[PDB]
């Protein structure tokens, strides 16, 4: 029968994507309740209590919110990363958690390449820049975004090396240290896990050749900020460009001319990626309620 | 045998490029005099007096300067365009004018792609952007830069069409109107000539599909600024991004959010492109004085 699906997006989807979500879900017979640009946690807690399913972006979904959603059966993250969702609380609540792999890939990959050019070209200000062609790119974390970044970089004429902790691919280095020792530009795509939290720090970054640049379109917390600050102070040649702005104000204060962060994570903030991710999320909800389909489930629990 | 070569650059080459220029010319037994970051026209007029050869970038080289260089026998523009040089006055002065085709191509092509991404992604500010993938790119003028832009855009996954008044290539439209009709993104690469001056105006730009973007890494004067201003007020969806900042202050005043210009022309402001163009210029200068070679001469005169 009819289910209530709450869409929790502090950073709203494009109008056309919201249209697409509502069309898929209403036609399946469900109620859609939008919780957009909310400013307080109580907004979510109040409206989730009655929900059968949830669509979320990067919004924090913690134990308190999960426990409030007493009849939530499924949470779909429209997008890739799910570090924002307390997975263990969902396990205890017997809630299926899924994402929509690859739907955002092109918005993120195009931004990544754009930032690499911007970073190498003094943020489009005056001065002597450099070209990506004939430089070595290290793709740190290999999935849907990394493959697209590789394709674009190959057209640009970069030489490519790849690191990933779990999958096997071409041009792959065994150790992350090798990626930093051998590549002039690093593009970060690692998910945020226990293992990757604070992993990109002083000892890794110091290995970069002269004029090294790190582009981060992944997550802010994979950086060891103290460590990155320390090496950037020591190596005035290093550039850091990121779609996931650091917590520390030091970057903007001290490293003008070789640091840039977006005001908010805009990698997936395109019409095309919103449509892809939002509609995949709606389709996957509904398929779950119709057929019990659990493809792309990221957690696992008993009974 | 020994010649005096002056390098006239209000916008100086990278240090490594200047070193490369000196190496080539001083080995051939010639003298190199640098005229860098000058402010007054008199500075050049004075120092060109006893010059046998000139290397120049975008600097204005007019009749007064040419006549002051009484024994100048050659001027090499390190780069592509030569609209800055009074060709007619060179013809009467019996001075060979040449450029260094394609040496700058990658600096410009990478900047072009970077500006397209930047332009489609709100200048890396908050809000909903768009993706280049699956859009149609019109390459307006195809030479060395256009070919590279094409290669990179193909990796991005744009569909490609080309307009050029002279060459033959694939996916080529016969008339410029057709390019503006069929293509959502336009990249301008036309040289500035009598035929191209103010050619890109109201009538052409109006033809652009919804969400149209023009990227101009060519010359400011190929734009009919009054026409562009008119259509941009009428069509709020249109984006104009340029490496050749317009004369009119209206663009910056009125079109924030869908307009950007670099503070100076930075297309060729890279280590790599400076080395290529600067050293090619030096080699061509040296070749002219050694063997009288006139490959890449752009002008024609008798006697």
């Amino acid at each position: 029968a009819s289910m209530k699906i709450v869409v929790i997006t502090e950073k709203p989807f494009a109008e056309n994507a919201v249209k697409g979500i509502r069309e898929i879900l209403e036609k399946a017979g469900h109620e859609v309740v939008m919780i957009e640009k909310y400013k307080k946690k109580e907004d979510v807690i109040e409206r989730i209590k009655d929900a059968d399913g949830v669509i979320v972006r990067s919004d924090k979904i913690d134990e308190e919110i999960i426990k409030a959603g007493e009849k939530v059966k499924i949470i779909v993250r429209a997008g890739a990363g799910y570090d924002n969702i307390d997975i263990e609380a969902c396990n205890q609540g017997k809630i299926v958690v899924m994402n929509t792999p690859g739907q955002n890939r092109n918005g993120v990959a195009e931004l990544c390449i754009g930032m690499m050019i911007f970073g190498f070209r003094k943020g489009f200000k005056e001065g002597k820049g450099r070209e990506l062609k004939d430089k070595t790119l290290g793709i740190c974390g290999c999935g849907y975004v990394g493959k697209r970044v590789k394709e674009i970089a190959e057209g640009i004429g970069m030489k490519i090396k790849v690191y990933d902790p779990f999958i096997t691919t071409e041009n792959q280095v065994k150790k992350i240290e090798e990626l930093f020792e051998e590549c002039q530009v690093i593009s970060l795509h690692l998910p945020l896990t226990k293992e990757t939290k604070g992993k990109i720090g002083y000892e890794l970054i110091k290995k970069l050749p002269y004029g090294g640049m790190i582009c981060n379109t992944a997550r802010k917390e994979i950086i060891d900020e103290e460590g990155l600050i320390r090496i950037m102070r020591e190596r005035e040649d290093l550039i850091y460009i990121t779609d996931v702005a650091p917590t520390s104000k030091v970057f903007n204060n001290e490293f003008k001319g070789r640091f840039f962060a977006t005001p908010i994570k805009i990698g997936a903030e395109t019409e095309e990626s919103n449509i892809n991710a939002g509609m995949a999320a709606a389709s996957q909800i509904c398929d779950f309620f119709t057929n019990g389909t659990v493809k792309f489930q990221v957690n696992k629990f008993l009974e």
